């Protein structure tokens, strides 16, 4: 029957075009949007006819309901709002006009109405049209009106059905686009300076991440789509600008799942002369100001096992609670580790792949010391973070751009914020010695020879740059995906995104 | 000394301080008062004021350090795009011995922290008059004596902004021109959106793509050309005004106006046409170039500083003139009309005149790339004044809807301003059987060795089978903006790290 359809409506369409009746007219001029035309109209009663005002109006059809040979109702839609257009042949411009223009229009056309506000005696506000005009027909059947739109895939491979027919997802986008508009004012009243950064790159940097290779023709060169944009920002830094920052795109060649796309959006901003400490405020005070004003409240519901689990009040009240990421994983384990100045030992490295073993917390090779502390981090801790938490200290070993530690010897003035399970926020005081930084690149160089895809390659034009002075500084990083997916109750990230990648 | 001598002489006094325990990196420096903020609170004072009421922390990194005779040093601290002068007297410092300790290890491009008095000079110079001052990070390298070599300041951009504070101007306008743009759509209810940089199939745009691979999901992926194909899906589901600030990626070589990742805002507004979007760039680009100039006139040397200067002027309403009119006045000829445009006799006469004309075309030599050549030396090279050049030939067009009068012309314009495209725009095409012939058309041509032709999109032929309102859409080269707006004529001088040869 689809099939049908979309042959029968093509002839229709066709036959229109070669009779002279355009079915994609130039343009239409709209006088009054549906929402205002609703906000200016819906105080009039049941039975009134405004025959002194003659308004324009467009939208698409939802719904075609005819009650007599002179009579027919249009559901019209658009801006997430409806407005019935209630086509008399006694008000329409001619009767001959009138059958003609309703034998042609089919639920889900794009029309143009000119007419007169009104009310029906059933109490709809509704528009009297004195000519309606089809701007643009809709060739397919769409979802019947009983059920629409609830299978996974069609929502995520074809948006703009998703669009037309759930009103939720148009919402939700919303939120989305206000959460970035939010991060921007926050941090241009704080005088950081918007900036892009290349998104390709001789060599990649600033995350442990898998990249996308690809290759530029003309300069016969292999470049990497950027993992993270930190090295530049750094850079920027050692230039004078003292606070920079950048909502772009990052590129990870690693797998889907429901907070991972390969594409995503982060911010991240770098600051003079401070350190972790301060951003722990100003990570409070964002994230919280944050949520309150895109929802209403600084108390979010959030139900992980969807709308038929279970539900969770998650408190974004300042201040976070702060846990010390391997102090509390001992608690967790109900053992001591290692004490912090030992985590680059090899007999260290098989202790945590014991446990690992132990507790069945499953680790892919290569089985590093960094990765397996990972691991365990994720099983043990990171799983209680409902609530925005702070995990703080990591050791350096897993953290090969941080500043080591002021007094705790083997780790770093790192930490990352967790709400509702999932990371959201990365940040740490940077590392400005040139020569350490050095030699933890060459450690990162051989873990990658030694089987790990994540480790970063050697950026020698970086370390050059950090040898003519680097501020104290300290950088921030948010998945703004992951803030839309909490923020709208979204437990799958393919619900935050306008086209997910999906699988062919 | 040798550049390279100094790099291993101070890289040992640093190591040396580190074994030592001395910590030339320090974690945390409590600045009191940034360097803008302690000039305006004290520019007021008077020649020879020295106020002990008050003691402040700044910081910033030396750009000048001159002896003036060992118990007096001056340093030049620079930061913030503001400079402050650190009065460094050996009765004011700490000890007197800490004080020839501090001074011995500083050196130029250091970033130190200075905590002390307000003052100013008898010759009027603020200064601060330091108890104690502190190594933050130190400068291993020599700095250049000015820094003009276009190569250097380029592939270290750290060292053009240390060094030159117009490049540092030039980057604040940049971002105002974004921060502009997106006050102007929002406050007109447009929506900012995000949509794939990676593409199964890129389209959008006439240009080669960058190929990848997604190793997960085993799965050729090409980085966007443009957003244009999602931008009108959007549009499709409902919302009537999307616009995006983001990358484009293109295969091709680097000039004096490309670059192979570059900055495009696209829009797309329902229920308008291309005439609509004229009078919406004219809006946007005066009220921009009055909004950071201060004026509607912006001086341009299109043969560099000890050239010409013209002075354009952005009083609205732009100059409109139609592309192939204008095109056969320069050329003194004219042309086939417009509905035989799309014959292969007409790519004749075409090859013909580019021949005749001297303007090269490499292959293949198609009607629309010979047509570009064309336009590129008779035409584009005359627009210094911001110029519409409208309605161009359908052949040119493949995502532009038809001209409502002109037969084998489209509802197009683009905008030069001083020899550059900066925007393109069109009534776009919802007729979702002649955009489908319009990409069969493309196809052909790239099988027939076109590279940068376009793919069939048959998913977005789909979305316009659901019903595409009538719309218009627009993209402007936000690169190419701040070009004009910093009188740039060379695109390296508006990217912060723009693609060199290696
Ligand atoms: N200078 C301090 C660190 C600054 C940020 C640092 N350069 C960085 O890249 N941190 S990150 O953990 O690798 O990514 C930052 C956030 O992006 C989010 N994100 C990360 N990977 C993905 C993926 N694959 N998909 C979707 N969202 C993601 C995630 O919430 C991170 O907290
Ligand atoms: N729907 C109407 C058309 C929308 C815009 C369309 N998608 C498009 O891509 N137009 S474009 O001509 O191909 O690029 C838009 C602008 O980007 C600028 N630009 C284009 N290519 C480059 C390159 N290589 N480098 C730097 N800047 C560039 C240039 O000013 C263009 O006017």
């Amino acid at each position: 029957d689809p099939n049908q359809y979309y042959k029968i409506r093509s002839q229709a369409i066709h036959q229109l075009k070669v009779n002279g009746e355009d079915p994609y007219p130039h343009k239409f001029h709209v006088d009054i949007s549906l929402t205002d035309f609703i906000q200016k109209y819906s105080h009039l009663q049941p039975g009134d006819h405004l025959t002194d005002i003659t308004l324009k109006v467009a939208g698409r059809i939802h719904a075609k309901r005819a009650s007599g040979g002179k009579l027919i109702f249009y559901d019209l839609r658009g801006e997430g709002v409806k407005l019935q257009v209630m086509a008399n042949s006694r008000n329409y411009k001619s009767e001959e006009e009138f059958i003609h223009i309703n034998n042609k229009l089919r639920r889900g056309d794009i029309i143009g109405v000119q007419g007169n506000p009104g009310k029906t005696k059933k109490g709809e506000l509704s528009i009297i049209p004195y000519e309606i005009t089809l701007l643009s027909p809709c060739l397919h059947m769409l979802p019947h009106l009983h059920f629409g739109l609830k299978d996974k895939e069609t929502r995520y491979r074809q948006r703009y059905l998703d669009l037309i027919l759930n009103d939720f997802v148009r919402q939700k986008f919303i939120i989305r686009s206000k959460i970035i508009t939010y991060i921007r004012s926050f941090l241009d009243e704080l005088g950081f300076l918007e900036i892009e950064t290349p998104m390709m790159n001789i060599i990649p940097g600033g995350a442990v991440a898998k990249p996308f290779i690809t290759y530029h023709n003309e300069l016969d060169m292999n470049l990497y789509m950027r993992i993270a944009p930190e090295l530049y920002h750094k850079m920027l830094v050692v230039g004078g600008i003292d606070r920079v920052y950048e909502i772009g795109r990052q590129f990870r060649n690693e797998g889907i799942d429901l907070t991972h796309n390969p594409e995503f959006t982060t911010c991240e901003f770098y600051m003079a002369y401070a350190d972790y400490h301060d951003h722990m405020e100003i990570t409070e005070k964002m994230v919280s100001g944050m949520v309150k004003h895109i929802t209403g409240s600084y108390k979010v519901t959030y139900h992980p096992d969807g709308p038929e689990g279970q539900a969770y009040d998650v408190d974004f009240t300042p201040p976070f609670r702060r846990i010390n990421m391997v102090e509390e994983l001992e608690k967790a384990l109900g053992m001591k580790l290692p004490e912090t100045n030992l985590f680059e030992t090899e007999e260290t490295r098989k202790i945590l792949d014991d446990i690992c073993v132990a507790k069945a917390v499953e680790c892919p090779p290569p089985r590093t010391t960094a990765r397996l502390l990972d691991k365990l981090v994720g099983e043990f801790l990171e799983v209680t973070c409902i609530n925005p938490t702070f995990i703080c200290d990591h050791p350096q070993i897993m953290s090969p751009l941080a500043k080591w530690h002021r007094s705790k010897e083997g780790l770093t003035e790192r930490f990352e914020l967790f709400v509702m399970k999932k990371e959201i926020c990365n940040a740490y005081t940077e590392l400005n010695d040139p020569m350490r930084q050095r030699q933890l690149f060459e450690e990162q160089a051989k873990a990658k020879a030694a089987g790990d895809d994540e480790a970063m390659f050697i950026d020698e034009n970086f370390c050059t740059a950090l040898e003519y002075g680097l501020p104290p500084t300290a950088g921030w990083g948010m998945g703004i995906d992951r803030v839309a997916m909490f923020l709208t109750d979204s437990n799958n990230i393919k619900e935050v995104l306008l086209f997910p990648a999906m699988k062919p």
